[PDB]
């Protein structure tokens, strides 16, 4: 189960370098310089990594510290090969963003989000980055009359719409994902599933350049099935980019390595993803826990690949058993993708066996065969067949 | 706080008639005649009722019995002045269903499924509805290999579609309200949340006869915030029904009386739908406990519409109170309501201001004195100003 | 993977038995006959089965009618050689119990439910159960000022107290295991966790008499950590029975088969009762789901017992792993079962290297080395070491 | 609704001082001096202050530092009136308690976290302290191989054990109490709820040193009814100290100001404090959100006292209403009170009206006239009578 670039594994600079500062304790780890971080990665076998502005320039940097900053960090992408599919803006540590960004009260406050974004939009492109995410950690609310929500979306929408026209009047080859959170550090955030950021897009000025960046620890955060809601997005043509890691249910956010948390739902969205033919980065936003050294930060790592690579197997030998072909028959998996009228809105009216003398006793009696499909699901997963 | 028919508080018929069969108990209230619930909720004050086509004509009725029970219903409205702007099918309790109703796997059932929702749309036109509710409370999974998400989509926008065809070559006038809830009773329901539903409602062929009826309670089982999401289906022109009742936080579908549950998000709630003008039904979709005898039925029902009254009172207050407004402009609730960049993007791009020359620190340092606004809230709220 | 009877794996009669009845729907399965109940399970390899008084004698049954349901059950446990460890009452579905049994608030009902109870200890003890549960579902509310808890509870130990006596003076050897759980049917139950019945329990007069039985659904529905509590109930030596099954997160009480639900927590749980010795039965506490016939009922019951062998088998490799054993030191779970101070406390006060002279930047730095570990169980459970 | 210090509403230095750093953001207010919170929280009427060791001595400091720092409080104190009811131990910030204080899997690491802990008891017993609080924010775990959560307990009870010794051996007039909670900043946490708590003191040497320090919060973290786990720990008589603040459900820890949050929970904890005669201090543990500058510190801080203030108001008006009085006589709350068989067990084995002639239907068609109360509850609670 050995990763290559191939694979399309990608990690964030602030995910190895969380230096295991949380809300109760001090920082346990030294920070880590961005292109160690770009090497060690490279050498586990990861395809590229990706940044916030303030991961890879500090804040408050002059345009010559920041552009050595850039050269040196592209100096480790070509000695080893490694790409930066995505970036997103640092909207949420500076004081400044303590009630939002794009949705901050304060108007001058949101014009200053704006000209923040646009200039790492730019860094991005130069970069080589095809998707530009947007996590609102800030927009949101701890209290009821501090945030009319309808003038709220109306500044989100502007912010992203102006994003969109920017992207557009320079030429740029690059599309927009929404990632939703339902909250913390906000008591509520605005956009809160999959769900709220794709009706979101819809309207917009430009819907097609916009989908969602789903966290399954995200939806999980709100008892939700990630996989379900992976599959909506899909079915909407908005997957863009996915996040995955790790979460123990309904409780802060852990970000534990994908793999740990849900066993179950991990299966099952690889098995979506693998089925449907996502040919985005496999991005892992995920913490080492601050128990760790710098040798349990690289084992972490090392175990989000792993774990995908594990359970891509176990979902493939599950879809190409002839037992299990013959169970999703059994349950009517087949008669779920056939159309349920495609004789027509007529032809359904007149059709005496869809109503009149329809055997409603002999269908009810029809068991759905759920737990052996499942059992042999399970025994797929776990090896034990 | 007496409620009148101006105030349009309906009810469920299968709200005052629940006879307390849970999940691990017997019935303990005998069953009532829908024309005795349509006379005591019009003493009480309703102005209107509610119907699943199953609350109504007793499940295998032949059209003689049929005619019988609506002509009964029709003039227990007409001897009372009762209304009934919303009606629904019941694709939930028969075996049948047991796999859904537009979504089953079997095919079979998702035609009868189909020809037992129009039929009901005939009869709910009939009696004057103009909301007509889908609640998919079988559309879901327990298992992750059950159901292909994507092609239940499918199936959904299939029938939701044929829907919209039979009323429009009908030419009825009425809408339809998609139900969402995120759970119970399969493990997981498919458009879980307002924003699954929103969103899914702009992929079909014409999404203007389509809206969302959201739920109190059901939103809360994702522990999401209500009024948030009700404010987001507002933004997008979707509220056309609503769902009101109480939760207490994350757990089994409790339906308790308004006002009960979560008493801020109540609060909240009300301020929102009275500013925002909703002029639709206050609809009570809730079960008194089955503690209770039928004097606590009516008791329970009485306390759902003088709550709504107490906390219309409240929240007008609070808005009417020149401290409270004095307090808005102080947090910069005015400036929310203000474009970020009616100016334009080349010149937001040329402002020094925004960005060159922008003060961040002094910008954080400002408080945004929202707890004072949160308490004046609360002393509102409690009759304490 | 087959089960024997030597693995002391048990059933209750209303598992299997359930017909599929949930709050939004009717039955999809006949009933079953207790004798086939038994006879199917033998033959699919349990050791026994349980039974609330209203599974095997139906609610008003004359002495008559109750001895010739007994006589048949105890013929078909002769047949085949099935045990009954645990018996328990059915205090929840008939109406009378609609606000509790021992603390309901009507004293009549209360003295009832004592009666019932001990009824069934008469019968427990005759067909030779050893632990006779009790699950108080019913004892709890729906508002703050229905149930005074500290009077409830004085109820409650007075019931359990009395219960005590009734064995003692009849010279029973018959322990008692209180079933914790949080909520639903009422919307909070009494003693709703596995510690609050543990610390209710050391206030009854003959303590040593009781211990808990906890259910992996019931701590999941608090998004409790199953394994931690059940580590808890071993420590203090009261971990009399448990209920196995399924649960996905906080939700309605879904009784999944085992091994559905949280996969990694029924790893740790199988590892901690097989390194801790648990000798008493693996009792599985589930419903089939209503979408199965009789078929999928017993296919749901036969991957019970299973998913508990194949997790056996896969945590006893962990700990038998040499490379497990080498990273468990590197860890220092050794260290963590030394005395922290067996030198006593005026030594630890004179230590010097304790305090005055502790590196504590030194230790700070030393890694927990969680990580790999937590891998290596993974790939255990995966198998694929 | 003025308090005095008559009112015993007590504030943690690190509440009003907390600078707004949360795990993704930088701090919005500069630190304060605790003697400059001693006079402001004196000025707004409060009776006293806590304190973490690290929150009065900067952690790391000399004898002669440390011996200036209590100087300057003692002067504080002494100007203003204000005492110092409650201390507690700061053994989760340092990374070196990043495994832990008592349970750290390091036995080095163990044996500091009690020298810590006991020279800070000498210093809470000298400024006259009576209740000594541990909260073990870092005794837990991320993954279920990294504790043994037996030894873990093992080593839990020795530290509480050894901390009795000393204060018996050193002839101090204080008690220990245990704040639970069930997770944050670890994955899960070592006697998550009241009720473990409850149940682990019953097993030290000394359980009648050791009781506990509920926060509302926290056991909301579990979904679970914080009055009923307050009646609970004041039927054990084990009710120490109290930490009240608001939570808005199953998320992150949010230490809202007292009242918000569960606003009904908040009035039935104060109706139940009140009627019990709880005499210990109000304590408010809670974090003005970090949108908030100086001046909204203080006003987050008043309004904690306010909201406890006016909920006494409104439960003692509920109670002593005798409209009120009669409803808990129509639910029987006077017969929950009286013993179910103070005849005792002979006598109610031999009682046919407990059985053998008990009508039962006769009793289940008693409503409870549980709706009526809670509504009578609600009226007064907003000011409606
Ligand atoms: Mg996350
Ligand atoms: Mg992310
Ligand atoms: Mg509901
Ligand atoms: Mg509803
Ligand atoms: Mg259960
Ligand atoms: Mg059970
Ligand atoms: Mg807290
Ligand atoms: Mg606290």
């Amino acid at each position: 189960y050995q990763p290559t670039p191939e694979d399309r594994f990608t990690f964030g600079l602030w995910t190895v370098g969380w230096q295991g500062r949380d809300p109760f304790g001090d920082a346990t780890r030294r920070a880590l310089d961005p292109v160690e971080s770009v090497r060690r990665l490279a050498e586990l076998g990861a395809h590229g990594v990706t940044f916030h502005d303030d991961d890879l320039i500090p804040f408050g940097s002059s345009d010559s510290e920041r552009e050595e900053h850039v050269k040196r960090f592209r100096q480790a992408l070509d000695d080893t090969g490694m790409k930066v599919p995505m970036a997103t803006t640092n909207l949420f540590t500076h004081p400044v963003f303590k009630d939002g960004g794009f949705t901050a009260n304060d108007r001058d406050v949101r014009r200053y989000a704006l000209r923040k974004t646009i200039r790492n939009i730019d860094l991005a492109v130069e970069l080589g980055a095809e998707t530009y995410v947007a996590w609102g950690g800030r927009e949101g609310a701890e209290s009821g009359g501090a945030k009319d929500v309808r003038d709220a979306l109306d500044r989100m929408k502007e912010a992203f719409d102006l994003l969109g026209e920017y992207v557009t009047s320079q030429g740029y080859d690059i599309r927009f994902a929404i990632e939703p959170k339902p909250n913390e550090p906000r008591g509520d955030i605005l956009l809160p599933t999959v769900g709220h950021a794709l009706a979101f897009i819809e309207r917009l000025e430009r819907p097609e350049l916009y989908g969602v960046n789903p966290e399954v620890g995200h939806e999980q955060m709100a008892g939700l099935n990630f996989p379900h809601g992976i599959a909506q997005a899909l079915w909407a043509g908005k997957l863009f980019h996915i996040d995955l890691n790790g979460q123990n249910g309904i409780k802060y956010d852990q970000d534990l390595r994908f793999g740990a948390g849900d066993l179950r739902a991990a299966f099952w969205l690889v098995d979506l993803l693998e089925s449907a033919g996502y040919s985005g980065p496999r991005h892992f936003d995920f913490k080492p826990p601050r128990t760790e050294d710098f040798d349990g930060v690289w084992a972490s790592a090392a175990g989000c690949m792993r774990n995908y690579l594990i359970l891509k197997e176990r979902a493939a030998a599950f879809r190409a058993d002839p037992e299990v072909q013959e169970a999703l028959r059994a349950s009517r998996l087949d008669e779920l993708a056939r159309p349920t009228a495609a004789d027509g809105l007529q032809a359904l009216l007149d059709d005496r066996s869809a109503f009149e003398e329809f055997d409603v006793d002999a269908a009810a009696a029809r068991g759905m065969a759920f737990e052996r499909l499942d059992q042999l699901a399970m025994d797929h997963l776990l090896g034990a067949r």
